[PDB]
């Protein structure tokens, strides 16, 4: 069998335009929706499925239950819950580790053994909360990490040279928030590294870094007040993983790996260029990022152990 | 200048799918937004572009005003309101043909001289009311028309016969409702007539005719009433319609066309086979349907007429 | 795993276009190109995998031995020998025959389970050796059988009325060669039947359908007299099957599939639409044709059986 | 007018490749073949537009005149001769020479007004004398340049790290040959330079950039060695020039862009990474490259001088 089959729990925002985006890129042969709205879930599978005679691929869609994972290739994971009045944020992040936790069981209960590919927020949290109850080696669970702000940066500075988004060459580090890294040491456009665009060149200057820095910093935001929610920019980030997955494509990606030593951190899932193939991350690609650059991602890595000890289970 | 560039006005679930399948199946270069609700539209150029650098096209997406439309290659037309508890079936219909008829006054104004894809509801009555407003040749406005049912009707027939949607080849024809045809007659799966599966192989039974047709016809019900809405298999037909155009594919699609007495109808927009190409809609495909199948197509394109005298310009 | 890994046996024309139709389409993840001419197969993978960082795929592309197939999904047999002097042209049919047959068994021997897609001429005929050689389920011998014909049928339609071939709709059936038959009673364009554009439209008129018919049937000849080969279009023809069978499409494509009765006959392979999945021809589509039709059928099967005999192992 | 024309001059193994290259990636929306064997470019349209039910795209192929090339928006040129016995090097360049500025002379006599993209070779001298002969503006004169080397160049480091080739990212500059430049101190793979991967990771050693540089560098006589001639290559190369100026993508790409001080080099047209756009090259991209780096592009883009000054205009 030849076929590759994805299943996606949770049927809102993010899952269904991932769905789409992995249905008009014709990326998977199988969908399988799962949400504990099962009208819901089945309403979505009719509408993505309705306009297949005008696709490009033959994707089969439908709505199941966790049995489907048994022979899935990978399950992509964004089931979660809203921000209810008379609870805390932190309440939030057990709420929804709670629920990730829940949702793991059942898939490995199917006995599913494929590959995890973690989207729902906290996803460094969530991705780490995934290892611990799957059991499964670090490398078959993958968080998005920072895929979304990593094109969100590269859009940025595309925008500013006028150049296809696809020629820019850098990422972002560390977990998504005030604390992430823009490695702009490590950033190129046609070989030529944005710091010499800056020192040599005079094309930018050290106040453009700053800006560019904070429009991927506060992206969710601008777009969270204009429209409610944000979800193409992650659906495609998303996509593009489950296509180096099922691949094996060898490429590298910005996501949530398991730190083992590399940019001086270790024993979490945080957001680092890295090779992914069909059996998930094989390495992370350690980078020799500036003294103040390492500083931002010790700091990142920090503030992401502390709120992962008020969640993580022995 | 070969860059291809598409206006989108409206920006809510049809037109945000609409972009975003385009974005992702890679059709288009430049996509600009436009809608009353500038803020939306900006959250959605912003939200739809994040992504790029993931995806396997470069597309330029911004929000703008009308006089993008001047060197715009065609415009989708999305915009309307939608039922509310507190009016009518009827007065729906004129709000959106008042609104549709403004924003064909701005985009004429801009100096637009491309294409028209309708796509906003009654798709039939308002591509009609664009064609008046515009001043353009009918071949220069093109409906969706019943292409959103067609590749429902394919999906019924493909989840019947377990073979590939797109291996099938037959039409749903007139207007969308109860009034729409199922051109049983003509309609084929790897070359055999669905009659021959019938009346030779037997393995489909005249009831079966009956139920995957009504099936079709009650798809935006079952959605809805499963997810409030339906946009997802019209984002993909209507993208498939644009791909025929920019292409000059001279593909067969049932989008919406004038017919000038085929099918015994005429001075009328409805679904029927055409010829696509870069100037839009250049033939119709007039099927010998069975006088059972013309009976249902007259009584459709009559009910089409009723509610579009009581809007038509002159 | 998930990685779609395809062999090509025969580095000639027809393999390495197929290979580069693949590549530009995205088809494979692995490509192994296999010749007996080892310096061609290592300088076709050489050249093939070079432009890949330009591609719209990653595909990796090296040239080696049978032991490839053990893990191999898709075998696509393109090898075979040129027209000798003083040797028959049964002779060389022959000649062929016993070098699939040779490399079938080398395959088999490399624990290959996975599906066959013959393309080398005759391809019916070696459809049915590779079936009797491997000792596969005929479901999983698939040959190119009127791939190419059919789609050189819609080109003709597509230019005769000015449409998209991918709108046009029908199938040449049975062996590919002066017997083939143009099924015009099962062909359409935007659901209209080309009788239908003939008898009713008078778009056409039935001296076109003959015209057109001969077009196909000549397509070879024609192309060969101005570039000595043909392999473009089957290159490409291949790649829809292939395409069909690693994502389980259950499309229908005119193959070479084994018969039961089908079209009124049986046991051997031979061009009619059928249904393709991960698992290679799922079922025959039969379709009523014209008593003309199947006349012209029946007599190319006919033929098919005549040169199969004088071939044909004794035993699958 | 959306349809795209594309018209390939030279129906060989180099042009027929790209061809058939731009069909199965479905690129362009029609393909005019023009060859002086009218026969040769016929069989070949009459091939390659045979699979087109079975493609991805509806893409329009025939063989015809010049006078195609008046509506058409991209013309590729192919065509040329290979040697023989007691031919000098500079009579395969001299009479290839003549015949690309034969054809340029045709093209534009037809009205053309597009861009021209030129791969055959030796490309740098031929995209020069395609834009002394046409007239147009340099950068509506596109040359293959080192695209080629380039993704050679990528596909050996992807080799030797185990990654995807499409995530190197570093380029191969100047003219094709043993004066190329493999400009490894913008070289990278994750973001990681290549000599991070030597001087700190040390998973590299000096010698290793070594020969790679060179199984670049010999990659066509390797491939000449086993196949006689090349094209897959430069089919695929040439496809993705052709892409990017089609959807005016503002890619960087190593095309042959006309110097006028990047580099230290000026009036020449060679291989260094460009920003292509639905009006060809807008501008060069000129890399910090190391002394050594840049005396062996100096090296290089004097040799091509040389040659091009016998031919020149
Ligand atoms: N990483 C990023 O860049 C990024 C960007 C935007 C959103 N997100 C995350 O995406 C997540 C999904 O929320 P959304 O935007 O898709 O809208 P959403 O909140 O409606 O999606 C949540 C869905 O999960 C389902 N669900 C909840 N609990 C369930 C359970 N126990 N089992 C099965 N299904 C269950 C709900 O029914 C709901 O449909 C959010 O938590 C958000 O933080 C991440
Ligand atoms: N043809 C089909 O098969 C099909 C299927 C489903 C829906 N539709 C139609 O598509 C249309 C899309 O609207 P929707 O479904 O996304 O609901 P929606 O509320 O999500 O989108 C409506 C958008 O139209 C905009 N708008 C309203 N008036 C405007 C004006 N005067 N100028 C500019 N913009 C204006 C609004 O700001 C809003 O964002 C609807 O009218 C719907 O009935 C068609
Ligand atoms: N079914 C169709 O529609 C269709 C159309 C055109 C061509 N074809 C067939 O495709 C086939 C391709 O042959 P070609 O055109 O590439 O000629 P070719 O000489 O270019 O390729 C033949 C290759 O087979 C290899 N070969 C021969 N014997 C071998 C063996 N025992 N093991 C491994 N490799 C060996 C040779 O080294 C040679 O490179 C032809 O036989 C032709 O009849 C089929
Ligand atoms: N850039 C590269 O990667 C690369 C690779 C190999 C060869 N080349 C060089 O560029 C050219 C590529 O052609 P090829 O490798 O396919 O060899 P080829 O013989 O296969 O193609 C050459 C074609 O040019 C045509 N031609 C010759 N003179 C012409 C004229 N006056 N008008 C129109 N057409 C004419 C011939 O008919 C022939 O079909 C060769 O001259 C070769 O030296 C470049
Ligand atoms: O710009 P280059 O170096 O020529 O390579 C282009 C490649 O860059 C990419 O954007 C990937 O770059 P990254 O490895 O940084 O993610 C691909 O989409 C594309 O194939
Ligand atoms: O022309 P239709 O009926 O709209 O369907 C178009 C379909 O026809 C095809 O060309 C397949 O035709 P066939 O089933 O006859 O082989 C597909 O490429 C495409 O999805």
């Amino acid at each position: 069998k030849t076929s590759r089959k994805v299943v996606i729990v949770g049927t809102g925002f993010v899952g269904t335009s991932i769905a789409y985006a992995m249905i008009n890129q014709g990326v998977a042969n199988e969908l399988v929706l799962i949400d504990v709205n099962q009208e819901k879930a089945e309403g979505e599978a009719l509408d993505l499925l309705d306009g297949m005679a005008w696709g490009e691929k033959n994707v089969s869609v439908w709505s199941g239950t966790y049995e489907e994972c048994q022979d899935a290739n990978l399950v992509i994971l964004t089931a979660g819950v809203n921000q209810k009045p008379g609870q805390t944020r932190l309440d939030l992040v057990k709420t929804n580790a709670t629920i990730t936790r829940q949702i793991v069981k059942e898939v490995m209960a199917s006995g599913f053994d494929g590959i995890f590919v973690v989207a729902s927020n906290p996803v460094d949290i969530l991705t780490y909360l995934t290892w611990q109850e799957s059991g499964l080696p670090a490398s078959r669970v993958v968080g998005t990490g920072t895929t979304l702000d990593t094109t969100r940066f590269r859009k940025e500075i595309a925008l500013k040279l006028a150049v296809d988004p696809r020629s820019v060459h850098g990422y972002i580090l560390g977990e998504h928030g005030d604390s992430e890294v823009a490695a702009w040491s490590h950033t190129t456009v046609g070989g030529k590294p944005i710091m010499e665009y800056v020192e040599k060149d005079h094309r930018l200057e050290e106040n453009d870094l700053t800006v560019l820095a904070d429009k991927v910093k506060n992206a969710a935001y601008e777009i969270i007040d204009r429209k409610k929610a944000t979800y193409y920019g992650i659906g495609m980030s998303t996509t593009r993983i489950v296509k180096a997955i099922l691949n094996n494509e060898q490429a590298v990606l910005p996501v949530s790996a398991y730190l083992n030593g590399e940019y001086g951190e270790e024993d979490i899932f945080t957001g680092v260029p890295s090779i992914v193939d069909e059996n998930g991350v094989r390495e992370i690609i350690d980078l020799s990022i500036t003294p103040q650059e390492k500083a931002m991602f010790h700091q990142s890595v920090s503030e992401l152990k502390a709120v992962l000890d008020t969640v993580r289970l022995e």
